């Protein structure tokens, strides 16, 4: 029965804040001149930063939690991943994907995360995965707005059947048609396989996320198509370009050129850092290529980028936990975004820019949306990167869904002290 | 009248083996347990290596024996090769095409080759070539299977009646379709003419080969459109991509993409390393590009690749005596095929390999096939290549078609001495 949030330190702001609440909405913010007492139906953030929800605009949450089952990919490409995911195919079943899904959704929750796209590999007659999580979905539904992306990983071309599976999975439910033109036989293939994706995210009336030109292939340019039919149709918004780790290859006047199209467009970009540092660049011997997307150009140039996670605990990235700051804190300095400005403003990729990217009507800590956020045991966004701090609490609909305790750190000096990592 | 071929050794087995012969076919393949009398009807193998007789996958019989007429190519360029064959055109006729098919072809049986692909150019209204080399291809039957393939030199799109020429080629009963898109005047030309291609040799039930990204040009990748026709039609085995140079210099993310493409298509590649080595790499100043398609990766891919020699005794090239061995000595070199086993396997390359190429029906030392074998003296693959041995004998139907009596070598020391170059 939560009526207020106190003490509340917002993202761009001076000084402290309140947030009432009522009937699950946000009813009005106020500044505060000073701290308020702690009373009986309030909340308090105690200074700490409070923020619209954390956002996994890219994860597979159907083959999470498979890494080491049956064994371990020992040397970490993506060739022996691929060998290992097929050594478990007996164990892939309804249950099973639901119950990884769900695994990972938890720790999704944990971490403040409210809203989740994943991806769902419908090149499988059968789409086994895609039941699942359409299930999944309904189940996690008062935590987490699960948003399912019909991937077609074998290509929509190049895959029997595939555009077939691809729109038996649209009138299933899912909510974003997705692709992946580099991975199609030919370049033309890829090409018609967008004109196909967008035909049919028209046609149903969905959203579009392309793993596109995910790739070290400066030749690797299904971006501008991306961009052009969503300019074309006029649904930019809507239209998400997933990687584009190929951008870090091009050379710098296709860029320049290329830039004022995807401005135009409107269209999104999702990074994927842990994973994009792990996988790009495997074929270069030294110097070796970052291979993250233009990230800092795009935001430079106020095209709208954030970072999803993409893999958690599986054969193509063996680490995560899902948190949000980890995957912002790589990316940060992969990308080199480590101004003291870039890395405050840092929160905006894995919480705003997010947010846009899955098209999200109801977000943001404003009057009239629903009490949706989470708070942070941090003065800033540089504060909790720098120091990772958990969700200290996790509201939803104006109710508490998670909750951390913080660690308590002592060291035994000459006397015992705590210590916080703060100076 | 022969009966056997004994003491044989065979590549990957142990020991000496009996090769039987009945109607000209092999009839039973027999281990022996030690060495067995010579007698009559018997061929001795002498402990030499028997296999299946060498072939030449590429070669362009209408151009041969004719570098020096009536100038020769001082440079060494391709520019001046043009030039130097358009200053012998007054010399172009069926009767001179003829004679010159036929001294290569001679040197051919001489070195073992009872299967030879010969490219013949149809980019000529009177298609003079054609006509003669399907009289050669009638006269040279009882020694050599030889398939024409019409190769359209100048292009089919970019040439006048370029398709008209090629369609009217098979009519005439050219056994392949050939194609040279990175020569067309556009990438679309290029793209559209293996449509166009793919089409004749569905339409004439014929083998492809195309003269495909014989350039050191990164974007020249008309191979993925090749292999994906191949696919989408299920006609793999019956298509070849020849020279495919430009993948020596694809990044490797491309590369690896484009394998998986290639091994599903089922197709085969030639690799000319005497001609490549030579005519690649000549854009580049220093360091200079090898210039030879991807052959070690095939072969570690699981993907047919074999070797030609192209062109014997023209302005393409000016040396040659139309040897396989010799052919394989450099694109081991080359490639950097080097390991014992990787130089012993070397045989495949102008052997089993180039028959798969060739789409072959009857070849190997098998019982039920053709009794068409040949005799090396040397121990196996390694030897025979070190030592570039000649074809002590080559059988045909159960008859021998060819022999050579070895050189023999002696040094005056305190004594007089035999030298054999073994130790
Ligand atoms: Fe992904
Ligand atoms: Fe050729």
């Amino acid at each position: 029965a939560l009526q207020t949030i106190i003490n509340a330190r917002l993202p761009g702001e001076e000084g402290l804040w309140q947030i009432h609440l009522q009937d699950g909405k946000i009813s009005a913010i106020d500044a505060q001149s000073g701290v308020m007492p702690i009373t009986e139906n309030s909340l308090d953030a105690e200074q700490g930063l409070v923020i619209p929800p954390f956002v996994e605009p890219h994860i597979h949450l159907d083959t999470t939690q498979t890494a080491g089952q049956p064994n371990w990919n020992q040397s970490g490409t993506l060739f022996e991943g691929i060998e290992r995911w097929a050594e478990r195919k007996a164990l892939l079943t309804h249950d099973d994907v639901k119950q990884r899904a769900w695994q990972t959704l938890k720790w999704q929750i944990a971490n403040g995360i409210q809203h989740v796209r994943t991806h769902v590999d419908v090149s499988d007659a059968t789409l086994t995965a895609l039941k699942a999580m359409l299930e999944v979905k309904q189940e996690v539904a008062p935590w987490i707005d699960l948003q399912i992306v019909a991937f077609p990983q074998e290509g929509i071309l190049s895959y029997p059947n595939g555009e077939a599976l691809l729109e038996e999975a649209l009138r299933l439910g899912a909510d974003v048609v997705g692709a992946i033109p580099h991975f199609e036989f030919t370049r033309e293939y890829g090409v018609e396989s967008l004109h196909k994706t967008f035909a049919l995210a028209q046609k149903y009336d969905r959203l579009i996320d392309v793993h596109c030109d995910e790739i070290d292939d400066e030749q690797s340019r299904f971006v501008e198509t991306v961009a052009a039919l969503a300019h074309h149709e006029g649904m930019g918004a809507r239209v998400t370009a997933s990687h584009t780790t190929a951008m870090h290859s091009y050379n710098g006047a296709y860029t320049s050129r290329l830039f004022r199209l995807l401005k135009m467009s409107g269209i999104n970009f999702v990074a994927n850092p842990l994973v994009n540092i792990h996988l790009q660049g495997r074929f270069d011997t030294y110097p070796k290529r970052r291979g993250i997307t233009r990230v800092k150009e795009m935001l430079e140039s106020g095209i709208n980028v954030c970072f999803g996670h993409d893999d958690v605990f599986d054969p193509w990235y063996p680490l995560g936990t899902a948190n949000m700051l980890q995957v912002l804190h790589m990316g940060l300095h992969v990308c080199q975004l480590m101004g003291y400005g870039q890395i405050n403003d840092g929160l905006n990729l894995i919480t705003h820019h997010s947010a846009r990217t899955l098209n999200l009507q109801d977000y943001g800590i404003a009057a009239g949306n629903s009490a949706n956020l989470i708070i942070l045991p941090a003065e800033n966004g540089f504060d909790a990167l720098r120091r990772q701090v958990p969700v200290r609490y996790s509201v939803r609909g104006g109710k508490v869904i998670a909750s951390t305790q913080p660690a308590q750190t002592t060291v035994y000096l000459e006397q015992p002290e705590a210590i916080d990592y703060k100076r």
